[PDB]
């Protein structure tokens, strides 16, 4: 599997000038090894990013709606994004599940619609502190992945990447270990193997989407079931390049 | 009060090429009378629209989040929009209240944040069929406006426009009359007068946001408390210009 690093800018930066400065820094970065890099930005910066970002990387949206167009004030749709040449979106990020109240049925509909219309997706999952403490993390994540699975159209698993977010380690006073990352990525791979088969399980990239920084990326990358990262705040910093380059530690 | 016409494209068109064609048609339109025109488009088309739209009109977003930036994957914020020179947003559109489940507390926070950061807002309200049939439309709309009022910072009423949406007439099998539009716009003006005073009530534009087309815009415009329109589907059509030009029938 090719190592995969997604930079999720989230709702940042504040201005188009700052976005352009960030792009200039990314464009001069020396990538080592073999890695697929995707950069996700706010909708209003996607045109800028598509025009100016180095063409060996790809641009991603941070969300999409479930329909092609229509009476959905405020929503951006798959055809609009595709009309700029953008091929990727994030779906189901913890912030959207938890703050914007996106449920599994809505997310499954987004995944199906995006894939059947020629997008590729970074589909996010992960458990909260209660389920982690109860020893039920794998049950919780399995339910999420089992809702995603029937949404994937026939022939579209090549266009799916899954990101695991240790939500129990966000703003809770608890920190995730390297071993926690490996264990949960392996749990997801085994669910795929059991539900859709070994061929698919062996090709799908499974990313760690917890806190990834230059000081932990190399050890995380070396974990056998960790195929890359969905990076948060370091995306906006020169340290993103260190994370991209951690691929050389992943066998 | 200057007559005000907002074109809400909603989640349309599907492609940037179609957006550019629509802009070209708007740029050649001959406006009659005196009218303030704003065009609201999907986030990803806002840069295009800001660059290319006739400078005597203004661009608007269709929504904004409550914070300047941060860990809000998928959201677009006020500073991002302002960094393109865009000064307007719609808030509280029925589609966002009803499909995206935006509540009055969230919307009040958006209105306060947008206004205190130098935006102007088109704040939407309106009752559903049950409240209309119960004879409680004015109570329902008053509760909505009373949640909006304390959000408006001192000195910012010049930057507020209110749109009334007869949600009871959307997809219900019932149609609104011209008299219904006038009556509800007057209800809103009287709430403003009673709660924040006659000076403010006399300056705030109150728009009709139900079905507005070339065949009904002139009679609606003539209603004394109707100060313009938040236009839906006709926004995407040459008939938008007829609606803009209905201002000559409003005294
Ligand atoms: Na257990
Ligand atoms: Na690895
Ligand atoms: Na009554
Ligand atoms: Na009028």
């Amino acid at each position: 599997r090719t190592f995969f690093v997604g930079g999720n800018w989230k709702a940042n930066p504040k201005t188009v000038e700052e976005a352009e400065k960030l792009i200039e820094m990314l464009n001069g970065a020396k990538v080592e090894g073999n890695v697929e890099v995707v950069v996700a930005a706010p909708f209003i910066f996607l045109p800028t990013l598509q025009q100016k970002l180095r063409k060996d990387w790809k641009v991603s949206a941070e969300n999409v709606f479930t329909k092609p167009n229509g009476a959905f004030t405020g929503e951006v749709t798959v055809p609009m994004i595709k009309s700029f040449g953008i091929e990727w979106t994030i779906l189901g990020h913890s912030e959207r599940r938890d703050i914007l109240k996106e449920d599994d049925e809505f997310l499954a509909a987004k995944a199906k619609f995006a894939l059947e219309n020629g997008m590729k997706i970074i589909y996010c999952c992960g458990e909260h502190l209660s389920e982690r403490e109860a020893g039920k993390a794998s049950e919780f994540v399995s339910a999420q992945i089992e809702k995603m699975i029937p949404a994937i159209p026939a022939g579209k698993w090549d266009d799916v990447v899954i990101a695991y977010e240790p939500i129990w380690a966000i703003g809770t006073g608890k920190v995730a270990s390297t071993q926690d990352a490996q264990e949960m990525c392996k749990v997801i791979r085994d669910i795929l193997a059991a539900k859709v088969g070994a061929d698919i399980a062996n090709k799908v990239r499974i990313l760690y989407g917890g806190s990834v920084k230059p000081n932990n990326c190399n050890e995380l990358a070396a974990c056998p079931d960790v195929d890359g990262f969905l990076v948060g705040g370091a995306s906006l910093e020169p340290g993103f390049i260190n994370i991209v380059n951690s691929n050389v530690h992943s066998k």
